[PDB]
């Protein structure tokens, strides 16, 4: 049970473990696209003897954070331990090796999507974005008088084949990801993947259509089994006009009873309707998880609310260092100190605060975050809060 | 079709319309309790000829708002138009008469619970609190190391008959409602009602038990039909210790598979567990709706975030006045002006901002709230935000 | 295993068999009401030794038939064989004894409601009325421009307690039953029963409300478990105005999603809406079954279509006689003959034709009704057809 | 937003709109077959600028009507407005253009199948045939003694591959459609389509088998997901012998629990069984919709009941002309008149009466059809009634 960097000879074993470990796994032809995002020495396998009983890797990602600042991000993925090799400490060993390589390579943060919500806390990962399913009963949906783009003249939205407007989607997404906390750069090979899933699979998924606006798009398909349900896989709007326009078009799908979308908690859709309740929240889950690899690098890199005035404190991260934190003019200076701590928290908790999705006051009430000054709690709450609401880019 | 204040002769007709209009309606013996909360001239009926084809009334309530400030509040309730008299403008007429009486009596705000989410916007009501159902699969629930009250020695929580500890619940609730935006004073007659529903109804609801802590309580009953489900009707905790303690006790209901509760979006429960995901959000709806009856009275009465620095603007409420608004040191001065408006919004939108449940930025993205300065949007967002998260007290 | 007329000593045994045989059975206090409709010598029991292992009885009813003609009708009911005494020929024996008494008493027809649709054919009973469940999704329901009673001024429909308007319901029903094929005289004791079921049963059925028009009524209750469903137990309208008015009022139940009613196939409701499809047919079953006890008495008593011109034929009923049938001016003369038969049918088939619910052509296509002249089939079809569509009165 | 006849360049745009608008749409290879049924100038598109935002066309059909009379029929189909271009009056404009072309080409009637039941009334379409799903629990099904084809010797029904007996199905259908109101000529290209759907689609529909009798056939497949359910897609019987024989064979599918079929309300199947109730009605919907394009041409072309004696009246169709209508010897003479109207109805209502599926008395009770003489209502009822019951041929 030795821990190694896989050779090309190990790939067959990794794809087997992958197929047995993840049901979504397409197979080794879609694995070519994602493989380009794994750097040399981004992967560990555990051999037994020999076959692969454990694997883990990270991908080179670019994550947008508050202040429209883009961080290099180790994206953890393809983590699996063989059913034959459970409770053998293989995840603890593989995670420790990758976290060393990630740290030593100069990534300030790592990120993942969680298969279960109880595994990644103990390795310093905090859920940092919230997914929110909205289901609209579109038979009752009337837009509010105040809603944009409900006047006379033409619609600026077009029904299109996705695959004939790759360039326009690319441009819109590229604007979207640079401007929104949670945004990831989506490279060419993943657009290649996305448009392959846009066409109908025999005995599988239906044709995906696209609604295209100058400043936004929505990809949608009718559900396999429920033929009165449209699933919006992805809606990217750069402007409020684009967002409203696209939803006017989705509510225009007169053959559907229900439109469903995985969105963020601050999605303005409910406020576009006369009856806010018509956009029911049907599902809520953790999206992206962050591990802050370097506390001073990460805290310094992101912007903070200009509204809160200058303040200073000492933050202790459990087995992660003690820092003099000074915030003002929406910049932070974060420097080593042995002064008495005013705030303590595990490293997972900082991940959860970092993109503004969770309030420090809420984590305080759960005692995940200790402080004796309720004024300092208010100031952290206000400082770490994000002007642009945090969204989830794409699963990896 | 004349609009009148009901006499005692009209009550029979109102109870008939009530039974035909609301399925929850107990009947005329529970109506005695609530009747004490309706002031003289708090009710209108519409007679035809004669029987009652329309009714509406308000109750004298005390609503807690940010800054632990308690407003007199007209609580709108018992609104019904006979199925025989729809689309006859009876609601518009009854609502207009009560809003006059409410305004002329010196209530700064009115409030209601909505049977449908598409009726009350046009009468100036904005949804102001969010209800959040959490269902915990308690078979998997382990508390986090950081969680309070998981040490050796005795538990401070007691399993009790609710009806033998009315005094203690009263005291705890009274502390709770004074300290939390959305809180209502609960008078004696409504405690009398609440403890009557605590005992088992033949072929109806099961016995309610109580978990009692010095600084908190939870009332729960097993669901009628699903015997592995506990429904927490009401959990009031004044301290984080009390909140965690009470949930340690609820997760200790080893004969249940699932605990369900209607709570608020900032409930710290998910953060008390090692697996945040075990507290699934199963349901989300508008709770309390506000109509701001007097804009300057209401804006001046509530506290604002101390973090945001002093700023001034002109707010226009559609057919509701234009005001010079100056906010600083968490107080607002709100005075008449004919200066050019920097923010416009319908009166319903102000209701939605008032308790801090909805961000001005979110309503802006839906164009419910117009401004050309994105800096002013950030400042409103920050100012109107509530330190103590807004909760929902009790339905009326 | 002797076959007898029950004494008062036998009642306990009959109520036991009743409770074990029919789940709807209230118990011996509701049995007092119906007992008044059973004539002396209207009941048979089978004793074993002793306890009651078999029972059957008939009630004295008045059935309206085409031409607004009212026939004395033996209503068969309370038929049960003990689970301990199946496949012992007890039903064949009890049915034969009652059919003798019914025949010898001068009833031209007997009738029943069937617990299963495969038992009563062999005893000469034919299904004669069709039940039709309509479920309206009332959220989408808009009345057609052409629909009556959608103008300005007051509604003539009232929401009422059923029990305070017994006299008005009685009068309306009495007009209804005299004018409609399938109508039964409803005696006082059954109105006493009906209004007892109008009030709420603890852990059972909800309060019944009434919609009252000068020329019609509807009794409705909200469903026990599904609180967005209204069940219309009974709607009697004497005029089209009344029928439309009452449905305008039912569609006005704005707190319900769905109105359901058991009605007849020719119910005009679908044609009152802009979208006929909103009144979905959710359920269809045989209602009232007829056994023609005396072929010439029954054929002569009912009216026939005036449209079809005079024609003559020979009808043979299998083990029921051969008759010269002459129809014209909507009267029939039916007299013994030994002339060659032109139409043969079992006695059950005549029951099915008798109220106009089933076309002779349809039963011909199934070869339940033999003839070699397709012209004679058209003439029977046209003659037996009912101008007023056949409805179902009440179960017994 | 100009309204044009599409060129071959427009087809790509029409197939896109088709795929986004109808979920059943196969794709552009099945579109070749149906395209042969669209005449030159049978289609309109609406371009925006450009892409297709609206389309509609009619197909040249031959509809059988009462009296075994075959009318040329514009079959309306492929109607779609882009989700981006709702509430823009595009359907009203496209429908008006096609109705002009249909009228000017000398079609006496147009017809369609409705995606929703609330759209086509306002364009003069009335639902003219009723679809009726019968589900048989075939485990309980015993044929009645009176049923044909239950004697000794061989069965005349064969289990066959559909595709090896195209000629025999064609011949039987051709006899069926000529003899039955609602019948459509089915051209070669649609038989080509039908037998392509008879073979198994990978991850889709199962193999279709055929039961073949000299004078009838049934196509059936086992349901994709429910393997104890047989779906009879199509059963055509020319004789009662054939109809009973084929059902004896379907009830012989001993591995199925349930046989389901979409049939007509007068289907004799229930009367072939000892228990009529075993054929439950599980579903009812409008089938074919008629717009009478020329009132005198249509009324004169169809046969009428010989049973009703000669009578004369004045019919007014709302914005459709006033006519002296004289009916006798099952022919109608229909001529212009300015005499006072005795019957008024919208044009949609005439469509509903035309094939005999709806009684004039029923539409009268809904006030869709006004007259002050109840005798004239009886005469229309009787005259328009169809000897052969009206069926639905095939969806288009
Ligand atoms: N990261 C990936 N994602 C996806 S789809 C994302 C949805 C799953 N998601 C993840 C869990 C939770 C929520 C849903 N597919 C693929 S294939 C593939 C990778 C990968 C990683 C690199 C790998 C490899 C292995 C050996 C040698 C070279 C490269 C091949
Ligand atoms: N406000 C009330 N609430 C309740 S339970 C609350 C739950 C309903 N809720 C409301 C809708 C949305 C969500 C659920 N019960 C009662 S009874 C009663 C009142 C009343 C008001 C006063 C009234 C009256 C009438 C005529 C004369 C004198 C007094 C009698
Ligand atoms: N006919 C009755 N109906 C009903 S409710 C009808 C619904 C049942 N229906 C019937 C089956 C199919 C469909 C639903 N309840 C009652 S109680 C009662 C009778 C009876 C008959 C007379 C009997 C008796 C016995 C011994 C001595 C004296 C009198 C007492
Ligand atoms: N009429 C058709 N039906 C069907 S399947 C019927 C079931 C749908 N039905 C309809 C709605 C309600 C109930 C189910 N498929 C096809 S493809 C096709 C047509 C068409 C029409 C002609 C068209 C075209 C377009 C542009 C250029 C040339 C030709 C191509
Ligand atoms: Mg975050
Ligand atoms: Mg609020
Ligand atoms: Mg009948
Ligand atoms: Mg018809
Ligand atoms: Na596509
Ligand atoms: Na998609
Ligand atoms: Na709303
Ligand atoms: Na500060
Ligand atoms: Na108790
Ligand atoms: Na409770
Ligand atoms: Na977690
Ligand atoms: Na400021
Ligand atoms: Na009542
Ligand atoms: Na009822
Ligand atoms: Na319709
Ligand atoms: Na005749
Ligand atoms: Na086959
Ligand atoms: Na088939
Ligand atoms: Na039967
Ligand atoms: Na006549």
């Amino acid at each position: 049970v030795t821990l190694c960097s896989p050779t090309e000879d190990d790939w067959p074993g990794m794809f087997l473990l992958a197929a047995a470990s993840f049901t979504d796994f397409i197979g080794p032809e879609s694995a070519t696209a994602w493989r380009t995002l794994v750097p040399t020495d981004g992967a560990v396998v555990v051999r037994d003897g020999s076959e692969v009983v454990g694997m883990a890797l990270y991908m080179d990602l670019r994550l947008t954070v508050p202040g429209e600042v883009v961080l290099p991000t180790a994206g953890l993925s393809f983590v699996a331990v063989a059913p034959t090799h459970r409770r053998r400490g293989l995840l603890r060993a593989m995670c420790a090796e990758l976290h060393r390589r990630i740290a030593d390579s100069g990534y300030p943060v790592a990120a993942l999507h969680a298969s279960e919500g109880g595994i990644y806390g103990r390795f310093g990962y905090g859920p940092a974005t919230t997914l929110h399913e909205l289901t609209v009963d579109r038979r009752f949906a009337r837009f509010h008088a105040d809603a944009p783009g409900g006047g006379l003249g033409g619609s600026s939205v077009r029904l299109v084949r996705p695959t004939e407007h790759r360039g326009e989607f690319e441009a819109i997404y590229e604007r979207w990801r640079q401007q929104v906390p949670g945004g990831l750069l989506r490279p060419q090979v993943l657009w290649d993947e996305l448009l392959a899933e846009a066409k109908a699979a025999p005995g599988g998924d239906r044709e995906s259509f696209a609604l295209l606006h100058p400043d936004g798009y929505a990809l949608y398909r009718v559900d396999r089994t429920d033929l009165k349900l449209a699933r919006v896989s992805e809606l990217r709007a750069v402007t409020a006009d684009a967002h409203c326009a696209l939803w006017r078009a989705l509510i225009g799908l007169d053959s559907m009873e229900r439109i469903s979308i995985i969105t963020h908690p601050q999605d303005p859709l409910p406020h576009l309707l006369t009856d806010t309740r018509l956009a029911r929240t049907t599902w809520r889950q953790d999206g992206l998880w962050l591990r802050i690899m370097n506390v001073p690098a990460a805290l310094e890199a992101r912007g903070y609310a200009h509204e809160v005035g200058e303040f200073s404190t000492v933050l202790e991260v459990s087995d992660g260092g003690r820092f003099a934190l000074k915030i003002g003019d929406g910049r932070a200076r974060c420097t080593p100190t042995d002064a008495a701590a005013e705030i303590e928290m595990d490293r997972d908790v900082l991940g959860s605060l970092y993109l503004g999705a969770h309030r420090a006051s809420t984590l305080a009430a759960a005692n995940r975050l200790r402080t004796k000054d309720s004024q300092l709690l208010r100031r952290l709450d206000a400082a770490f809060a994000s002007d642009v609401p945090v969204q989830t880019a794409f699963e990896f």
